[PDB]
């Protein structure tokens, strides 16, 4: 790791509106109670500190630094607008860790920035992928996504009508939400090839339960994917070795921005 | 609404490293296929074009330009900048909106009215006191939601956390009997609005409580005694049920 310093800058009307020390010098004030003390802790002049806060307000059309019912406080909105800058530098940050350990899916993408950073869901697998052209000419119904090595085939079971409102025509990016005991592990072929979804990979992780075991794979694009099975059948698993992970295609739901 | 827009500089080891006329310079080598062009395309000098490829791949400890054309670490790096330019003008509609509670997290105020599922019940609720215990935003009807302390623990499921709930239509059972109700982890009572039968499945409509309408798919032989207007229990496992948030 190496941690990356981000600076933003907003502009509004073609203007500078809140840069580093501009959010410095509000927090200063959130800290100190006055704009003096404020501007001294931010290590800026009090007549600029008073050019930034009057051009602030003007731009934004809020007020952001009133008198305490005397000392200085922040409003809703100076408030609002620090805890915006701050959470999108943590957002840049976050993106820039992403860079640097690198990962599949895109970095431009909104949704996989919501998956990778805040989207939580109970079932264990979260994948991103995006939906690609059917893969016959007949219409049948599911969709098919592609993961984010653009090759990894999945089929999701889903309604014309259900696809067309969440606007699922090629290229639209998707999350593959699916529970972990759904997902079966074979070491055997012929009984993937009866299932609807076959995804091979290597078993990065096991642990045995008494009735459940759990496998964790790396799926071909980096993404894992995880499996529980009955003890009894995780038997032979182990660490390092070949299997192939196989659903149907109605135990999947699609996630997507509309 | 006004003209927005957000800038980007990215320092390392207290020094430059990115900032908007770097990410110019390595758009302009991506299309034209030169340093040469492209910072004449830039408007810098050649020299500074790679004082600034140097100074990124010092610092980074990266290759961005390779024999020319982007590394995959170098559109990655203009990818994280449009990711930005991406996400500005909703960032800026949240910080607008002058009735909205305090901003927790800047990506769930973006995905809240926008992620959208293909399961048929999408609910909101929120956490209450194996499983969690469920309240949907009706402030009435309960579930019972299987899930892992670990996994409660990851996504965060603390009194009064707002979740998102997903129940796909088949994962639901119909019953008109209590004593089959009785057993099951959920049990939520409606009136059937609605009834359409196929050849091998039926699909029900059953009221919840604000005008929210719970999706049931049934084999057609289990609703053969099914009518609109009849009150019902919609039944199903506590993990049958998937619930997610966003921090
Ligand atoms: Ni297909």
């Amino acid at each position: 790791h190496m941690q990356a310093e981000i600076l933003l800058t907003l502009k509004l009307q073609q203007k500078l509106f809140a840069d580093p020390r501009r959010i410095s010098l509000l927090k200063h004030i959130a800290l100190s109670g006055s704009i003096s003390q404020g501007a001294k802790d931010a290590g800026i002049s009090y007549k600029s500190a008073w050019d930034a806060i009057n051009e602030m307000n003007q731009l934004s059309e809020h007020i952001l630094v009133e008198r305490a019912t005397g000392g200085a406080v922040l409003t809703r909105y100076g408030q609002r607008l620090i805890q915006l800058y701050d959470l999108l530098a943590q957002i840049q940050q976050k993106a820039f860790d992403v860079l640097s350990d690198d990962d599949a899916l895109p970095l431009n993408s909104l949704l996989a920035a919501i998956s990778r950073f805040s989207l939580q869901t109970s079932a264990r697998n979260q994948w991103f992928g995006t939906i690609t052209a059917r893969d016959h000419d007949d219409v049948q119904q599911h969709v098919d996504v592609l993961l984010a090595d653009g090759k990894t085939r999945l089929k999701v079971a889903i309604t014309a009508q259900s696809g067309a409102r969440l606007g699922l025509d090629e290229g639209k990016e998707v999350l593959i939400l699916l529970k972990a005991p759904w997902v079966g592990i074979t070491q055997d072929e012929a009984v993937a090839q009866n299932a609807d979804n076959q995804l091979p990979g290597i078993i990065s992780h096991i642990e045995r339960g008494a009735e459940q075991c759990e496998v964790l794979m790396a799926l071909p694009d980096g993404q894992t994917l995880c499996a529980t099975v009955p003890v009894n059948e995780a038997t032979s698993l182990q660490q390092g070795q070949n299997v192939t992970a196989y659903f149907n295609a109605d135990s999947v739901i699609i996630a997507t921005l509309c």
